């Protein structure tokens, strides 16, 4: 009869199964096995062997992905992983042809290769090298070479930059072929201007002198990088010319002023949709352009922009929505908030200026994850009224008022967070279930919708995990002036109503955040319910997403205020509950969580004795431009500068007496800079209070590094024992 | 009923009174009495009024510091201080008619001036600016510029670099006048291609991006500075013709490569002195230079070398001894290490190399304080063969064995550590007393050994601490392997040797330190004696200084042995005395006492249950080369590499497993780099040992900002109740 220990979440003892597949056609997906990787047939399932893995073991490297070309020929291997940013990677790649069972020699792809990707179909490849782009229509090829202007830390082409990936596409990679991988679209971005964040680097001890890092980085202000944008023909690349790009300029009404590229998607093989946003993000236009063949140039007639605005707020969670074009490539749905404030599939027509909405209601539409000619699949919280709950539907196309839902009644007490993969042509479907009962992976046939074998149930998991005293999630909701807002608990084995609980609150709440569902989780949290008696919990008060505008919108250029506000109320509201230790009741966070940590630790509140913050940020100043000026808009005198002011923790310093804090930050963290920290530390030391720090040498965002997770937990574990006056 | 606090030592509630006294000629000297500046007189005894603070009110900038010119025509103003390093700093100044009280009005020295001073009699003026030398023959006329190839850091013209600031001649200044003020001598140091250490600035929360500072800083091993020596004639000064300065180059036995200028000091008007140490700092030269009256040039004779070298160690306490010449040139005495290890007086004839000791005996000349045609004044350590006593001794220069103690006898229970303060030909002398007992100054008549008055005798601290329960200060030996060691101990008041008290061992340790002597202190110690019972014990090992080269020399090559092992050993034989509790002994040192904290911490020892480290040493590869080849040599293959790699704390980190450890530094430490401190943290959290830790943004070496130094006592206290369990 023992708990889930400390040693027990950080060693991984209880670890987690997955079922991880790519489809390749309609019919099938690969998987692995015993390493050896295979293939199953998803009609019947006579899954023969793709390739064993007696193939590369003395290969010379060690593999650490791989990618199939589609049309099945050319395995692409990947070594010599060397991670940049959260997204960015660097490494080298060799081609393996499965035809003539042999890997190639000579055209190879070089060394420090920026990012590879096949064309949908075929086998061309495209990759960017040296900030600089080139194709290979044939693996055993010279390589084209589509553009020259390629420079360290200035001109990226066909990658990002650090904001536009952190940021705007959550991706490295900036190219995107068409549909029959004729055209190759890219988007070029230009640093010059931009200021350069330094740090410093201590690397290895032998590293006598320390390296200094620099990485242009806008934060809130700056001036932020600006973007051109390219599509070239690979069907005609000559070695005798120079390849030509053509340039699709930015609509006139994102020229006037700075302004992002924040979608590209292609509808046919001669129609591309971009979107632009304004750098005061609340306007955005979809330029669809199409392709004319009597002069190799692009065409984005004005009657074809659509606009995408908001008066209350930003665009988008994060930005715009994705359009799901039609075959035809005439018509497309898209998810945009509605005029009550709700997110929703709207259906548009590329020559209408207005949409119809085929879904409405008080919940929103997560995702659209599959578009047939006959239904359009898409995953929402529509659920028993649960924000924190998904579930897959499926829209008639021919009246859209029948919908299905495809995973609400397949498993209620265990499955209400769900996900789905689906085959080329959406014939099949993968379902993927991550709470609140222990994950389940399942396959399903379109026709009838009919779940065909369990993938992974984790039943090793659960064999083991009887006998240790596991905590339960609570999760429901609390009111305040008339609306719901959502809460989870971690509650200890045994929990009992009529004792005295202490009491972790587990605080992000930055906007759009969700830390309120039906996610099974076996994390630090565990621990402490399962070991240490400590109920930790969580609160979705406003800024929250998921829920409407009206709760989103909220902090709407008031970052540091409603959200922390909300924090300390739901604190009041636990205690009001009565199983509540008011003498022991913390809060802790990371990132956005820490800011809200470290601004409720200094609210004066009385509620909190102490708290964490992990890698917080101090003032918006300090954090990069196209996040912060989402919510913040600029810090000048004629716009925000004033808030920017008020909202700051160093401000908050002098409050800091009236609790125990402990700041946690690692010296390479290129997101939010060690600065926000130094800027912390150095506010409290001069109003004289005492608090506790810890520095992770080398350490980025995530202090993810084995060791250095494994000495933060700890620390951190420590540091809350002794708040709580546990033994 | 009450003790000496924490909050005393932090605001100086108990401030200890100086006489701090500068001498204007041979029977008068200034002093800041109120904070009006008075002229004072020891002949017939009178002492009138000289200066105040409305003399220059209406100024406008608050006055950091004065300089009266030798004839006392004129003072030179110093305001708009900005520190730089130890030493150097930054400054802007006027001049004043001082008969008149009217301020040189045009012609004004410029700003931002890096240093400044008057020629040793008359007026002259000698300012760099710009790296570059400057000279004003009269206050109001314009300047001279000597040199013109002062390149901000790389160039130095009359101003040390980081290292030969820092290490060689603890000044920024890198200038001197000959005695009539006919020469100027100085230095020129090229820092091309040393390397740049480079560290973060975080500056007012206004900076929104840190900046980088990058200072030229040899580490171990590196490409050091490279030196050369000029003098110039301030007289023949033209105005059409730039001036030109003579080279004076090092002995050939120094260009063989790499070598330090590391003294100069003046004989006659024309006749100067300068001595050169290897790299490799175990042999240096002294050139002895006259000046050429048809030439314009400076010659130095080879049979007039002198040289100093050491087969056991290095030559020096720190550097070679400066020499005291003789009226006509021809004569000089400097303290050597005597035939058997003990430094002592050696009287020189300039022309031949036999020297000749004058003084003998088991124990140290400090210094060699005053020079007359009578007598020879210094100061040592022999009365009661005390190494931490210091007494004013004066011998005979026509029969040597009649010697005289001017200071044992004055007052023997109150006063066994002096220093001197001589008048401009020896006449009269200051006499401060800083221990054991509260600090006395008196001032005396040479001629007569007769004491005149007492200036300053600490009366009114003496008056209220009656009502404090103040610390007791032991101070005695403990026999190590038929070795005299010494100890010095803080102890609570009340002090009863039945009871166990915790012992806190306080350390440095370093190569010729002293932490056991008779000086009085009110410091961090005093309160944890006085409020905390707590002892504070310190030891000098092996590797301490004052004692003899055989004890200084013991850890040659070899830091991080033999004072590490003592310090151990000085516990145990705390232990041993049965006054201590041995499940409660910590230790802490700051600097290199960091470094001996951190290995004794590593050591596995089990004596100390806990410790703290600031701004520590962690590898000998990062400190600056002249500090740290001098001990350990170059640190390569053929050299010592071997113990480099063997004596770093990192090595030690799995032995952290068994102690409380804190870590301590500054982020903007130009001389202990933050760096070795972040090698420390990630060496122990790579073999996952817990620590608590602490940085201090944008403090240096010193953590000497106001709040900061409170915030870190305020914590390190905090860290030794805790370990301790006081309540
Ligand atoms: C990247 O953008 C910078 C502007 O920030 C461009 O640099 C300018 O180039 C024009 C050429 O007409 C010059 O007139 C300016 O002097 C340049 N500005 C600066 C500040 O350097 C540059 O054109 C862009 N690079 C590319 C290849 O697109
Ligand atoms: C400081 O020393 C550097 C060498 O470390 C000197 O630089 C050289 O100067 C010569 C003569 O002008 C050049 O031809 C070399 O190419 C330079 N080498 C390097 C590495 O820069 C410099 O001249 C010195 N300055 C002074 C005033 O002594
Ligand atoms: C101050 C701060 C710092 C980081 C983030 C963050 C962002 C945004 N940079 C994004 C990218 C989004 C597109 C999800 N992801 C994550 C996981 C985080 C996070 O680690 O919380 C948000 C705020
Ligand atoms: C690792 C380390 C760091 C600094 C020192 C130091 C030195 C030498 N840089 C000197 C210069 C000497 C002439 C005394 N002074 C002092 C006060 C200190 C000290 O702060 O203790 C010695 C070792
Ligand atoms: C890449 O690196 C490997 C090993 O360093 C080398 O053999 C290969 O030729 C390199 N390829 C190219 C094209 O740079
Ligand atoms: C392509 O353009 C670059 C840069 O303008 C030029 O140097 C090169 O000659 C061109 N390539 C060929 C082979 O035409
Ligand atoms: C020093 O600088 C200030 C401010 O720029 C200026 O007004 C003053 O005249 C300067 N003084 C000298 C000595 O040049
Ligand atoms: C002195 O020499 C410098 C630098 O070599 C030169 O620039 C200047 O012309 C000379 N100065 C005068 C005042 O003649």
């Amino acid at each position: 009869r023992k708990t889930y220990t400390l040693t027990d979440y950080l060693k991984n003892t209880y670890r987690l199964k997955l079922y991880s597949l790519r489809w390749i056609s309609d019919h099938e997906y690969l998987y692995k096995q015993e390493n050896n990787i295979l293939v199953f047939n998803a009609e019947y399932g006579n899954s023969s062997v793709f390739l064993e893995n007696s193939t590369f073991d003395e290969f010379g490297h060690s593999i650490n992905d791989y990618s199939i070309s589609p049309d099945g020929q050319f395995i692409l291997l990947e070594y010599n992983y060397v991670k940049q940013w959260r997204h960015s990677y660097t490494a080298s790649y060799d081609i393996y042809d499965l035809n003539k069972r042999q890997l190639i020699t000579e055209e190879r792809i070089p060394n420090n290769t920026q990012w590879v990707t096949w064309s949908p179909v075929g086998h061309k490849l495209a990759y960017v090298w040296n900030n600089d782009i080139y194709v290979k229509i044939e693996p055993n090829l010279p390589s084209y070479r589509i553009t020259w202007t390629g420079k360290e830390d200035i001109i990226y082409n066909g990658i990002t930059d650090w904001v536009y990936e952190e940021e705007v596409f959550s991706a490295y990679s900036a190219l995107w072929w068409s549909p029959n991988g004729t055209f190759l679209a890219y988007a070029q971005f230009n640093d010059t201007e931009v200021p350069l964040i330094e740090y410093s680097f201590y690397s290895d001890e032998s590293l006598q002198y320390p390296k200094t890092v620099r990485v242009p980085y806008p934060k809130a202000g700056a001036v932020n990088p600006t973007v051109k944008f390219f599509v070239v023909n690979t069907d005609s690349l000559s070695s005798v010319t120079n390849a030509t790009s053509i340039q699709i300029t930015a609509p006139a009404s994102m020229l006037i002023g700075d302004h992002y590229l924040c979608d590209v998607t292609w509808a046919t093989q001669e129609r591309i949709s971009l979107q632009w946003l304004r750098r005061i993000q609340n306007y955005s236009v979809m330029d669809i352009c199409d392709y004319d063949e009597s002069s190799g140039r692009w065409n984005c007639l004005v009657a074809r922009q659509h606009i995408e605005m908001s008066t209350t707020g930003w665009v988008g969670r994060f930005r715009p929505s994705e359009p799901h074009f039609t075959l035809d490539g005439n018509s497309f749905y898209k998810i945009i908030s509605n005029e009550e404030g709700y997110r929703h599939i709207c259906y548009f027509q590329i020559d209408k200026k207005d949409c119809t909405f085929i879904t409405k209601g008080t919940w929103e539409v997560i995702g659209i994850e599959a578009l047939t000619s006959d239904y359009l699949y898409y995953i929402s919280n529509e659920y028993k009224g649960m924000p924190g709950g998904r579930n897959l539907y499926k829209i008639q196309l021919s009246d859209y008022t029948k919908v299905t839902c495809l995973s609400c009644e397949l498993n209620p007490e265990r499955c209400q967070y769900y996900s789905v993969s689906f085959s080329k042509e959406a014939k099949y479907y993968q379902l993927r279930c991550s709470g609140p009962g222990l994950p389940l992976y399942t396959l399903h046939s379109s026709v009838n919708d009919k779940g065909l074998r369990v993938l992974e149930d984790n039943s090793a998991l659960d064999k083991m995990l009887q006998n240790v005293q596991m905590p339960s999630k609570k999760l429901d909701f609390i009111i305040l002036n008339e609306t719901k807002f959502w809460y989870q608990m971690i509650l200890p084995p045994h929990f009992d109503k009529s004792k005295k609980y202490p009491l972790l609150l587990d605080v992000y709440a930055g906007p759009c955040s969700q830390k309120a569902d039906t996610v099974f989780r076996l994390n630090w949290a565990t621990y402490l319910a399962s070991t240490e008696n400590i109920i930790v919990a969580s609160f979705d008060g406003r800024g929250s997403g998921y829920q409407g505008d009206k709760i989103m919108h909220a902090i709407n250029r008031r970052l540091g205020t409603f959200e922390v506000e909300d924090q300390i109320e739901a604190a009041r509201q636990f205690s009001k509950m009565g199983f509540v230790d008011n003498k022991r009741i913390a809060i802790w966070g990371w990132s956005y969580g820490g800011y809200v940590t470290s601004m409720v630790l200094g609210s004066g509140s009385g509620v909190f004795k102490c708290g964490i913050a992990v890698a917080p940020v101090s003032r918006w100043e300090y954090y990069d431009s196209v996040y912060t000026e989402r919510y913040m808009g600029l810090p000048t005198p004629e716009d925000n500068l004033d808030h920017y002011r008020n909202s700051t923790v160093m401000s908050r310093a002098e409050n800091f007496k009236q609790v125990e804090y402990l700041l946690i930050h690692g010296t390479a963290d290129d997101n939010v800079h060690f600065q926000q920290s130094a800027q912390i530390s150095k506010a409290l030391v001069d109003v004289g209070v005492d608090f506790q720090a810890m520095w992770y040498t080398d350490e980025d965002h995530g202090i993810a590094s084995s060791t250095a997770h494994q000495h933060i937990y700890t620390h951190m574990s420590h540091f809350i024992k002794q708040c709580f006056s546990l033994p």
